[PDB]
């Protein structure tokens, strides 16, 4: 059989990082990230807040927020800790080493020092990996490969795939999983998220393409999905978390066999 | 013949921007943009004063400064306008279109209110693209692709690079050149930019690997060096940067003709 999360949380080689989002996952019957994609401070926190509950995962891009400062992470940590949810900044980084691990330290956002996950694109080389790590590994925290794309004409397939899941493999003491559109690895240790999610088939004016919970969990193999507009463009967005957090986590449950 | 920078600048498809570039390296016999790879805006703004006669471009990572303000980039503009350089924000965009936009124009950092230069990561597909367009061509900016990159495991070669030359020539309003290695595109109306250059032999720990001036653009058919460390990383930075346009500049005159 297919293991449950709560059984891949306990396996030998899981990544700490890994494994609270495991526990959490299973605990609160969710496989939702919420891809909290807003511009103001006050509204990532009032959703961080009422859809914590329903959320494994809050996913931000802080270089959207028209008001960041540091205290705002610092706020929305509390929620995460309040309402059991990671924290995963989408910052797709994309650069050499000796850049990204800048990147990821310091600047105004800090990012490392609030995000439990960030993602890479493989790209430029492991180097991309091994300078995130040099920065995460001390702060324990972990990152997601991009081994493909939703959107449309993506270049991530293939070989491309191929190479940032032997990344994965070769730097599994930093990388956790994969942002993806199915399952690509068959080691039960890796995560994986899939962002492009709505129930209803389409996508938007600039090559986002969606597929439904059930095709992306339950036909596809994937792990958590990331929903952004989804969630965030309903007018209640509680009722629209619930109901894609239900579809996850059935369409879970029905590939386990449950 | 191969056309000099002037004589490319008049071309009929040229952007304005790619014009606007090729007549100030023509005019003070520079074609090296700067990758000024520093925390401190005093320390930024200090060398775009001092090597701006040298050079004809000065990259940005804002997201690497401390104590960023937009204050300080209006500063930065200030500069670009006395010493005649345009300012090159090496984000490195790669997302979906509709986050690409946002990522442009909005957050702390405004980029598109002080960038002349973006580049973006073709892995998304077109999109990518057509996001950051909707902001940058209002505003009459330009976006350079990042057909080739300059680390160990690069995954950009082959058939990704080709994607990333026709993208390139579907989106010629906007996208003025490419980032890479090489000459990858015949049609001279496009600039090619080469970071990972040094004159001496070498790499960095984190993947990065650097090719001599003479290498890139007179065997390499580039047309500009961005150079980061070389420079950066020496006592006297002014003349380090003059053997840097110096190098550069009599490449291009050899491989011209001259
Ligand atoms: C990143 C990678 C990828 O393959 N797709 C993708 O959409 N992203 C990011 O994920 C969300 C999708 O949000 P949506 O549900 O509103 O389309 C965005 O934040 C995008 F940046
Ligand atoms: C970006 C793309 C690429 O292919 N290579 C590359 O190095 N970058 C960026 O360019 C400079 C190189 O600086 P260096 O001369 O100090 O190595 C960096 O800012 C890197 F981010």
């Amino acid at each position: 059989k297919e293991l449950s999360f709560g059984a891949r949380a306990e396996l030998p080689r899981i990544h700490p990082v890994a494994s609270k989002l495991l526990r959490l996952m299973q605990k609160k019957e969710t496989n939702l990230c919420l891809s909290a994609d807003v511009s103001l401070a006050r509204e990532l926190l009032q959703l961080a807040d009422a859809l914590g509950p329903s959320i494994c995962m809050l996913k931000t891009h802080v270089d959207i927020l028209n008001d960041f400062t540091l205290d705002v992470m610092k706020e929305l940590i509390t929620l995460a800790k309040c309402h059991e949810f990671l924290i995963f900044e989408d910052r797709k980084f994309a650069d050499i080493g000796n850049t990204v691990k800048k990147q990821y330290e310091g600047g105004i956002f800090k990012i490392a020092s609030w995000a439990d996950l960030v993602n890479a694109h493989v790209v430029p080389g492991s180097g991309v990996v091994k300078g995130l790590q040099e920065v995460g590994l001390p702060l324990h925290r972990g990152c997601l490969l991009i081994a493909e794309m939703s959107s449309t004409g993506s270049l991530a397939t293939g070989d491309y795939t191929r190479a940032a899941v032997r990344m994965a493999e070769e730097h599994s003491e930093f990388v956790v999983g994969f942002i993806s559109g199915s399952r690509v690895s068959m080691k039960p240790e890796f995560l994986h998220l899939t962002p492009g999610v709505q129930l209803e088939a389409g996508g938007d004016n600039l090559g986002q393409q969606y597929n439904s919970p059930q095709e992306v969990i339950g036909k596809r193999g994937s792990d958590i999905i990331i929903v952004g507009r989804g969630i965030i463009s309903a007018a209640d967005r509680l009722e629209a978390a619930e109901m894609y957090r239900k579809a996850a986590w059935e369409a879970y449950l029905s590939r386990l066999g449950v």
